[PDB]
């Protein structure tokens, strides 16, 4: 969950740091999701963002 390992040396206490929410975070060392793809998450299950429009007809600013 937004945390990925860094150190490629010792296989016992590799230095692990958090990975940014707009990253890939699928492999251990990868991160770096596709540019301008799915901002929240793009490697677990279809976490595509939504273009929230002004159409609500019940919203505060509607």
């Amino acid at each position: 969950n937004e945390v990925k390992s860094v150190q490629p040396g010792e296989v016992c206490c590799w230095l692990c740091i958090p990975c940014q929410p707009y990253e890939y975070r699928l492999d251990e060392f990868t991160c770096a999701d596709c540019g301008l793809g799915y901002w929240p998450n793009a490697s677990l299950t279809g976490c595509f963002e939504l273009p929230q429009e002004y159409i609500r007809w019940g919203d505060a600013w509607a």
